[PDB]
């Protein structure tokens, strides 16, 4: 029941590593989910909705990885926390990259995946300030920007700069170097004065 | 003659002021550029060219703004010689925020507006790099990542923040607030060890 849903989101995955959602028909992905093209309808509205919901199940899932983070850290030098937060998303959207490359292509047209993007961008910006300003208050990180605004610019950095890396854009950091280099700027912007 | 083309291209950016390329038709370029459909045709193939030569003509804008620059170095502590360049993109794109916003919906679909993006981008990634090298040579910044690496990630860096922005995006940072950011994140990452 859940299974066909669960083929459904599989099949269009698997698509989508092939082509763009609009060279990809809702036959497509009623044939590879093993049903008929009104029993698809039955699971979702449309083809863009299967990308809606692969697209939050993605975020959902760099989401409670960096809960999971949050709530127990690793311990280890101030670089290394930073390393290993950024290295959720490295991973996370890393390990679908289809998913992101179609989900950003998408944010220009669709009001639905729009909102959930920005919705959890201010979360993980949210909590970037609140990391900065512990920080702060403990007297390891200069008093310099307001901590919210170096958030906002330093997760748009990563979130353009891994997207091109994942697509390998021209021009990209190479995917084997994106990590170091933007921890670098992290580390350098947060504790330097 | 050239005066009608610049007509149908003055229409197009006031268009785009008010709303997407996908609700401006060749007929509203035209009514506006006070010409014929079939004359409008003559100038160019599409709607979607209009929209190419006017992000080419504002990326020609930047570049020469930024040859110029180079040409003539703004004698200025090391802070200011990156605040005066990062300002050559806030001014010319913050000059046409409908152009902008446009150009980057269409990167998306268009193979052509993708390709200008892409010449630009690796033009002013290699200035930078050449840049941050100048100022190794000259032992003012320490040898840190490689220049080419750091480059590309400011330079996407500074897109990214800098469309948020002036397409006042959930979340961005403040248009007022955006220089500084930057700023700060760019003298940090290049001269901090
Ligand atoms: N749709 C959609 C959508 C929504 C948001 C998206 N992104 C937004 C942000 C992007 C980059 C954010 C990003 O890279 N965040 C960095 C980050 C997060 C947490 C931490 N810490 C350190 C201490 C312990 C863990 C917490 C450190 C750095 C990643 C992609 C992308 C897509
Ligand atoms: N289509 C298209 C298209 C192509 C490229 C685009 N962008 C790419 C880069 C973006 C940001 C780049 C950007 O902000 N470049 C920063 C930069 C450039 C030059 C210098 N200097 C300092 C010393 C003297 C002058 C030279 C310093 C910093 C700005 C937007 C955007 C759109």
């Amino acid at each position: 029941g859940d299974d066909r849903e669960l083929a459904i989101l599989a099949t269009a995955e698997n698509l989508l590593e092939d082509r763009p959602l609009a060279d990809i028909s809702v036959d497509d992905l009623a044939k590879g989910a093993g049903i008929s093209r009104p029993t698809f309808y039955f699971y979702f509205p449309s083809k863009e909705a299967v990308l809606l919901t692969l697209l939050d199940r993605v975020v959902n899932q760099a989401d409670m990885a960096l809960q999971t983070l949050a709530e127990n850290p690793a311990d280890t030098d101030r670089e290394n926390m930073w390393r290993t937060g950024i290295n959720v998303f490295f991973e996370t959207f890393g390990s679908h990259k289809a998913v992101t490359r179609a989900g950003q292509a998408a944010r220009a047209t669709s009001v639905e995946v729009a909102e959930l993007w920005s919705t959890f961008m201010q979360k993980w910006i949210a909590y970037t300030a609140a990391v900065i300003d512990a920080e702060r208050d403990r007297g390891a990180a200069p008093r310099t920007l307001p901590a919210h605004e170096l958030a906002t610019a330093l997760n748009l950095m990563n979130e353009r700069t891994l997207f091109a890396s994942f697509a390998g854009e021209q021009p990209s950091v190479p995917e084997a170097r994106v990590l170091d280099t933007l921890v670098h700027i992290w580390v350098t912007s947060i504790y330097g004065e």
